[PDB]
């Protein structure tokens, strides 16, 4: 489905290690981030989302809206500048962020409470589950 809305626990989280160090997140935050639990929690209105990732440590806020690109500086990640633009590829989410990294992104499916999360820079992929709370 296309209907994104509800928050979401992580299940499972794999090659996250990997995905971060393609970005070059430093080695001391890595270890501290790599086992930490997850909530997303996304609200959907037509084409606008406001997406919430929380965790005990970092905390983000990204809203967008299909098909328009925006810029976006990933302050508390990797701290580079992307030029982000997020679509419909029939009932699959993709998201693409321009810049210095290639195939660098993500793509969400939803099946039935599952929510699929893939991870994408470099050639690095990272897998991560969630369940529907």
């Amino acid at each position: 489905t296309r209907d994104q809305n509800g928050t979401w626990e992580m299940e499972s989280n794999e090659n996250f290690e990997g995905w971060m160090k393609a970005l070059d997140i430093d080695f001391a935050l890595r270890k501290i981030w790599v086992r930490l639990t997850q909530t997303l929690v996304i609200d959907q209105d037509g084409d606008n989302f406001k997406v919430k990732c929380t965790s005990t440590f970092w905390n983000y806020d990204v809203d967008f809206t299909v098909g328009v690109e925006f810029d976006e500086y990933t302050k508390s990640l990797d701290n580079r500048h992307v030029k982000a633009l997020v679509t419909w590829e029939g009932d699959v989410l993709v998201c693409v962020q321009k810049g210095e990294k290639e195939n660098r992104g993500w793509k969400k499916w939803i099946e039935g409470d599952k929510l699929y999360l893939e991870l994408t820079c470099g050639d690095q992929v990272c897998r991560q589950v969630f369940k529907k709370k």
